[PDB]
């Protein structure tokens, strides 16, 4: 979990050109493929595919024919205050309808209404005119055998349909609504493009203050959107992908991808500032923030995968879109972006107590409970704003022609014997149905209840299956009534499925509450276990768990307060109503994933700040201080993009956009600035509790002068051993062993162990220090600098002796005055740099940054061994 990133940090620099070359190609390549996604999405996926109501629907459609009476209904109004019985007006509007049908029989079944045969004596067909005879409504059924294909047929037809009767015609019903709701997806996209993008740019340019560093996270976000669209278009080949998946790509793209790059470009900028070369800088960015971004991605994946337990194809498409977008953004941010930073380098900056935890926990259990007012429902026309025209057409359809809009509950019966269902068997099942109270009798007659479902040409008309249906008299009674009709023991040899839109809707709701317990368990445990792996603590996952658990109930609290009870509904032009039931599942996961993502970008920095070597109090203030500006900048970029989506006409889109605004504002202030810094010193030293090598001068000179466990001849021809330790200049090898035996204290016959070399090396060091402390030109600088920077100066004394490095009077002076950059530049102009660059560049870098990094990740190995000065004996 800590060396692969060092592995990848090195190689993304070596092959930086092909890396930026291939994945930009594929993302753009995915972009051209993915643009077609909108023509391969579905509106279906809100019900439970394994439910008995879905079985009841499936069987009922197959046998009786899909119900198409609610597809399109159109209200007609004669102009100039003529009345619909005007035979001239009648003649002109029907021949217009007849012409629309003949032009579009591949999409229109036909049109039916009182306007056909206006001399009829039918009570219901005469109920298609109003009493003042100034409005009449026709029903216009259409071709197709899934929702999607039928909607694409309505949109071909309605331009030519809206113009009948000189435009004085209002279109309502299933397909007009579905068209308006699915049409909000496209409008919310263009509002993101227009408002969020420039706003995001401004926030970036304020966080970085320079064009190049600001433009990079924007280009990453663009590439992730292009790549994720290509992936989801590919997923479309194999399984239906809901409409709602496309806005999810845009969100994560403009939001998380851009925020991922903000964290990385910011970390590259700091490492440049601390004196690291750019290829050093790229490696340590990947090893820290790249690891943080990667583990952020897997956390979010760990939070969205649990939604795959729910059956709705709607939640599955969304889950796939989160997964694809999020890690494409992680992968993009440590490939395309890192390679870019490796190419440019510094030119990214080229252009222009209990006193606060208590009165806050009080107000967040304050908000958790407005829940319990939470109610759930299906799609109605109320998902649109009240001034929306087609919603108004529906609401006046149901005012002028009441009683045609129905949601009958269905008892689909089938006998797998295969032979017909006799009249006594349905009279049987009918009798069992009148058992249950709560159903409608416009006839005051039980004998006229539970009529057969109507049947049309699309139906197979198999005799071994019959459907009877009857509307409900109060739909809030539906869940229990449905359970009651299923409790009926069927006749002998028949299976009875309970159908109807209230059965589909209710069965969907029952599946969520049935799998919601386990979903909550998987989610919080895997996120918990994950954070234990990211830090090594066992309380910092548990501190994050109950904070996240609390910002969840509070945000759900406000949302119910706003969308069930309506506080803000008049302001923001939405109707208060029960929530789309699978929206609760989606909202829970994404908000949980957001709360725990905040607790990694802040705490993983102070986990880093403390493992370096510090106590608590400061580690948290370092962590909070260095991340303070970045997390707000990241917070505002999310808040900007989400703020565009709160103005969506579709009320489930507003619900979700608001959930994130309330959630990311609550954590970017109340939690991050106040509550957990409080609890982070409150329980202050066991933050890092869990039940389950430092570099040094030995290891650095081992790299620069080698480590040899048996006598060898150096470049000059002299017998050497260990770390550059000269034994003798005698040609006799026996004289070298005689001296090696003397130095170690035993018969070596030319070989020592590692610890023996270490004991020999230390003696050489001690002699080098004694010399340094006895030179007027080296001792003052030597005293000036720290343990690491002293090792670099001892290295020089080893390679060239005291007189040698004492000749660097300027650079030693600059080092004494802590002017590291000036000394690094001056020393690199020496002759010692050009003769032994790999070691001089390595040593100078240690003066610049004051750490071992040039030695912990070094190039190749050395091939020319040379005994150092200050060989002790
Ligand atoms: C981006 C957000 C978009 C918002 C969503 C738009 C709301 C419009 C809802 C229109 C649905 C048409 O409802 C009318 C139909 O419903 C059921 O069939 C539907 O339910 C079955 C089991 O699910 C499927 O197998 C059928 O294919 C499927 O047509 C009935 O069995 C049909 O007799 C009836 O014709
Ligand atoms: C969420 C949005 C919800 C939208 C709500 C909108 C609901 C609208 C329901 C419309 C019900 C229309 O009613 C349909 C009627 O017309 C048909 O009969 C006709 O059949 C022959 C056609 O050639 C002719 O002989 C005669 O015109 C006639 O008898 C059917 O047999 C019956 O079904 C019913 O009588
Ligand atoms: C700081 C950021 C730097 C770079 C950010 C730029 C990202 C661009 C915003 C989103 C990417 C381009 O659009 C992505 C979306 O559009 C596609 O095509 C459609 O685009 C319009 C839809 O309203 C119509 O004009 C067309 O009918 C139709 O083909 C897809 O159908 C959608 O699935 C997809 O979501
Ligand atoms: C899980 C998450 C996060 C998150 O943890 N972000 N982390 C990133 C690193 C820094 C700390 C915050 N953000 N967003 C997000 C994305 C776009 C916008 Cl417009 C607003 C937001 Cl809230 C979402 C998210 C994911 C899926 C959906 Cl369907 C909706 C929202
Ligand atoms: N790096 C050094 O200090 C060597 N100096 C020589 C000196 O200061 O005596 C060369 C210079 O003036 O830059
Ligand atoms: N062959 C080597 O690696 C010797 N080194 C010099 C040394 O290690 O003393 C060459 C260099 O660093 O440029």
């Amino acid at each position: 979990s800590n060396a692969m990133f060092a592995w990848w940090g090195r190689t993304v620099y070596q092959f930086r050109y092909i890396v930026i070359g291939v994945m930009v190609a594929l993302c753009l390549g995915g972009g051209v493929y993915g643009i077609s996604l909108g023509n391969h999405v579905t509106q279906s996926g809100f019900y439970d595919e394994g439910s008995q109501s879905v079985a009841a629907s499936l069987i009922g459609d197959e046998v009786y024919g899909r119900d198409r009476t609610s597809h399109v209904v159109a209200i007609l109004t004669p102009p100039d205050d003529k009345k619909v019985t005007d035979k001239a007006w009648q003649k002109k509007v029907t021949e217009e309808l007849d012409q629309v049908v003949k032009d579009h029989e591949d999409q229109i079944v036909g049109w039916v209404g009182w306007l056909k045969a206006p001399d009829t004596t039918d009570p219901t067909v005469s109920a298609m005119k109003t009493q003042d005879l100034r409005h009449t409504f026709i029903s216009i059924p259409l071709q197709g055998d899934d929702d999607d294909e039928i909607l694409k047929n309505y949109q071909v037809v309605e331009p030519e349909l809206q113009q009948v009767n000189g435009g004085d015609i209002r279109l309502a019903g299933l397909n007009p609504l579905a068209s308006e709701l699915t049409g909000t997806i496209g409008e919310d996209q263009k509002r993101a493009e227009v408002a969020a993008i420039p706003l995001v740019a401004v926030v970036l340019f304020f966080v970085f203050g320079t064009v190049i560093a600001a433009a990079l996270p924007a280009i990453i976000g663009g590439l992730a959107i292009a790549g994720a669209l290509g992936i989801m278009r590919l997923v479309a080949e194999f399984t239906p992908v809901h409409f709602f998946a496309q806005p999810v790509v845009t969100l994560i793209g403009l939001g998380i991808a851009i925020d991922y790059g903000l964290f990385i470009v910011s970390r590259f900028r700091e490492e440049i500032a601390e004196g690291y070369d750019t290829e050093a800088a790229v490696r340590r960015t990947v090893m820290t923030s790249g690891r943080t971004v990667v583990f952020s991605a897997v956390i979010i994946v760990a939070s969205s995968v649990p939604l795959l337990l729910f059956p709705q194809g709607f939640l599955k498409s969304i889950t796939y879109a989160i997964i694809a977008s999020v890690m494409l953004a992680a992968i993009l941010s440590i490939t395309v972006l890192a390679a870019a930073l490796a190419i440019l380098g510094p030119r990214v900056d080229a252009l222009g107590p209990i006193a606060f935890a208590a009165p806050i926990l009080v107000v967040m259990v304050l908000l958790i409970i407005p829940l319990g007012q939470l109610s759930l429902g299906g799609i109605s026309e109320k998902y649109l704003p009240p001034d929306n025209a087609v919603r108004q057409s529906q609401e006046q359809f149901d005012k002028l022609f009441p009683g045609f809009r129905t949601e009958p509950l269905t008892l689909v019966m089938k006998r797998e014997d295969g032979e017909p269902i006799t009249d006594a068997q349905i009279a049987d099942m009918r009798a069992k149905a009148l058992t249950v109270s709560g159903f409608t009798d416009p006839d005051n007659d039980p004998e006229k209840m539970w009529k057969e479902r109507p049947a049309n040409d699309s139906g197979s008309k198999d005799p071994s299956v019959r459907v009877i249906q009857n509307g409900l008299e109060n739909r809030n009674d539906a869940a229990k009534k449905i359970d009651e009709l299923r409790a009926l023991q069927p006749p002998h040899g028949i299976e009875v499925f309970v159908g109807g839109t209230p059965a589909l809707e209710q069965d969907s709701i029952h599946s969520l509450f049935d799998k919601l317990p386990l979903m909550a368990l998987i989610l919080i445990v895997t996120t918990t276990v994950l954070m234990f792996l990211a830090f090594g603590s066992v309380v910092l996952p548990i501190k994050a768990a109950l904070m996240s658990a609390l910002t969840l109930g509070s945000t759900m609290g406000i949302l119910t307060w706003m969308f069930v009870d309506g506080h803000g509904s008049g302001l923001m032009n939405y109707t208060p109503q029960p929530l789309m039931a699978p929206m609760i599942g989606l909202i829970i996961a994404v908000i949980w994933g957001l709360s725990t993502d905040y607790e990694v970008f802040l705490v993983s920095r102070m986990v880093e700040a403390r493992e370096r070597g510090m106590s608590t109090a400061e580690a948290i203030r370092i962590g909070t201080a260095t991340t303070g500006r970045l997390i707000t900048g990241a917070a505002l970029i999310l808040a900007v993009v989400a703020g565009a989506f709160v103005f969506s006409d579709l009320v489930m889109m507003k619900y979700l956009a608001f959930g994130l605004l309330i959630a990311l504002l609550l954590d970017a202030t109340i939690i991050r600035m106040f509550l957990v810094p409080a609890v982070m010193k409150l329980l202050g030293d066991d933050c890092w509790w869990a039940p389950r090598k430092e570099f040094n001068i030995f290891e650095m000179l081992r790299i620069d002068e080698g480590l040899r466990l048996k006598i060898y001849k150096d470049t000059e021809g002299y017998y050497t051993i260990g770390i550059g330790h000269l034994l003798t200049k005698s040609p006799s090898l026996n004289a070298a062993k005689s001296e090696l035996d003397k130095a170690i204290g035993r018969n070596t016959n030319g070989v020592i162990t590692k610890d023996e070399a270490e004991k020999l090396f230390n003696q050489d060091v001690d002699a080098a220090v004694r010399g340094i402390l006895r030179n007027a030109k080296l001792k003052p600088v030597y005293d000036s600098l720290d343990a690491v920077r002293r090792a670099a100066l001892i290295n020089m004394v080893f390679q060239m002796g005291e007189t040698g490095v004492a000749g660097f009077t300027n650079s030693l002076r600059m080092l004494q005055q802590k002017r590291w950059d000036e000394a690094a530049v001056n020393l690199a102009k020496s002759r010692w740099y050009n003769q032994t660059p790999n070691r001089a560049k390595r040593v100078i870098t240690t003066f610049r940054t004051g750490t071992w990094d040039a030695y912990e990740f070094h190039l190749g190995g050395i091939k020319a061994f040379h005994h150092h000065h200050h060989h002790h004996h």
